[PDB]
């Protein structure tokens, strides 16, 4: 997690689509979708982050739709967003025990247990947090058996990127969870 503001500059596909969408929380806006093959993943927009401004207007109170009709509004040959790297969340480094284990069990993204002696312990992963990303790869959507399935084929160095649940919970609200397994951008990033 970037400890600033970073600008990107953003350019409508063919369709007018930049493939985001947008969340009002606590009077700021965040990033609640990005669309795989999109504009947004291309320029490395991530679920979480926190728009501070768009072509150089503050974000400040608007609500969800405002910053969605501003999008569609915008002579889109170059956005500009002033971003904040997603500030709801923290990155955690663990390291598989030789059976393979970091050490905690989780339900639909949210871990709800830590095991004694394990990495997990020893480094104070937290109970009531969702996943958002494993070694960079954005999880959310994904079935609990291939949130395992990753964990399983990562390397014995495993970075986990997490959200208190109570702010996840609020984030993706009103996103239909199908959205969230279909279109939610699951790839590693192009270079
Ligand atoms: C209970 N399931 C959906 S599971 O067996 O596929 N599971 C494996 C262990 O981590 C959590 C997910």
């Amino acid at each position: 997690i970037k400890q600033g503001i970073r600008e990107v500059i953003l350019c409508k596909d063919q369709d007018g689509k930049i493939g985001l969408r947008l969340k009002s929380i606590d009077n700021g806006i965040f990033v609640q979708l990005v669309q795989a093959n999109s504009p947004a993943s291309l320029v490395g927009l991530r679920f979480g982050d926190q728009v501070l401004q768009i072509n150089g207007e503050n974000c400040a109170g608007w609500s969800s739709d405002k910053a969605h009709k501003v999008l569609k509004q915008a002579f889109g040959e170059k956005i500009t967003m002033t971003i904040r790297d997603r500030p709801f969340e923290r990155t955690i480094t663990m390291h598989k025990d030789s059976t393979g284990h970091v050490g905690f069990i989780f339900k639909n993204g949210k871990i709800t247990s830590i095991v004694k002696d394990s990495s997990a312990a020893r480094n104070g992963l937290l109970t009531e947090h969702n996943i958002c990303e494993i070694n960079g790869q954005n999880v959310i959507g994904l079935k609990d058996s291939q949130i395992a399935d990753i964990l399983s084929t990562s390397g014995t160095v495993v970075t986990i990127t997490i959200m208190p649940a109570f702010i996840f919970e609020h984030i993706i609200k009103r996103m239909a969870p199908s959205i969230m397994k279909s279109l939610m951008d699951h790839t590693i990033p192009e270079v």
